[PDB]
This record gives structure tokens, sequence and C-alpha cells, in this order.
């Protein structure tokens, strides 16, 4: 386990934990799953948490958040999945993630990035250095 890798996490599940309590709860997931174009029903998010919940307390924690991170990507089921997490950013449906796509879905996801650091994680991402993302590479970043 890497570093930097722990730290992608905690920002990861900072996006989620909208108030920074440090759990995610349905309410929380909903917003998240919404603002990615998602509608997720009360009951579906329920399902959602209590796949992880560990503790049963019924909302996620941070290593609960690990478990439901490391189930996703080491799924090799769900590619549907991924093609849909891919048309949220790739807006204009060209086939191509942009620096723009990815700050206008950040930008949903409340977050706040300087230009750098948009361009810094398409530059992580991109394999064939036209500077985007095609869906062949992003099935890479999202896969184990
Ligand atoms: C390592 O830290 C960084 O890259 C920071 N500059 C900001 S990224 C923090 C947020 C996350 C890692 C989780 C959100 C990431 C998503 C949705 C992947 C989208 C990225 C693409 C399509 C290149
Ligand atoms: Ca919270
Ligand atoms: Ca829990
Ligand atoms: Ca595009
Ligand atoms: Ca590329």
């Amino acid at each position: 386990l890497t570093e930097e890798q722990i730290a992608e996490f905690k920002e990861a599940f900072s996006l989620f934990d909208k108030d920074g309590d440090g759990t995610i709860t349905t309410k929380e997931l909903g917003t998240v799953m919404r603002s990615l174009g998602q509608n997720p029903t009360e009951a579906e998010l329920q399902d959602m948490i209590n796949e992880v919940d560990a503790d049963g307390n019924g909302t996620i924690d941070f290593p609960e958040f690990l478990t439901m991170m490391a189930r996703k990507m080491k799924d090799t089921d769900s590619e549907e999945e991924i093609r849909e997490a891919f048309r949220v950013f790739d807006k204009d449906g060209n086939g191509y993630i942009s620096a723009a796509e990815l700050r206008h879905v950040m930008t949903n996801l409340g977050e706040k990035l300087t230009d750098e650091e948009v361009d810094e994680m398409i530059r992580e991402a991109d394999i064939d250095g036209d500077g985007q993302v095609n869906y062949e590479e992003f099935v890479q970043m999202m896969t184990a």
C-alpha cells in the first residue's frame, strides 16, 4: 500500500462525507449518486451501505469505505457500470474525457480543483499521451 494511494482514498472519502463527521450516511451517498446522474432509491442506498456495514451501525466509516471501493474495482462484472461511469464524464459523447469535462464533474461533486490539479488527474490516467482519457484508459483506471 502506497502513501499516495492512502491520500487518494482520503480525498475520495471526503467527497462522500459532505459534513466531514467521519461517516457516510445514506443521505450523503444519495447526494453523491444524484450529482453523478444516478437516482437510487432509499432501499437501494441502505442495501449499498449494508453490504460493507461491518459494525452494523447503518453508516460507512473509513475502513468500510475502503472495502466498498476495493470490491468495485475488483469486480470483473458490471462493466456496464464502467461504461455508465465513463458517460458521466464524457458529456459530449465524443469518446474522450477532456480536462474540461473532468473539471465539470468534480465541480458537481463540490470539489475545488486548480487547473493544474485537473491536468494532473488527466495525466495520471492518460496512457497514449494524447492528453485525454479514452474508454480503454478509463477502464484501466477503474480496474485493479
Ligand atoms: C492524488 O490527488 C489528486 O489527484 C488531487 N489533485 C485531486 S483527486 C481527489 C479525488 C479522487 C481521487 C476521487 C475522484 C476521482 C474520480 C471520479 C476519477 C476521475 C478521473 C479521471 C477520469 C481522470
Ligand atoms: Ca457524514
Ligand atoms: Ca458502519
Ligand atoms: Ca468528451
Ligand atoms: Ca489518452
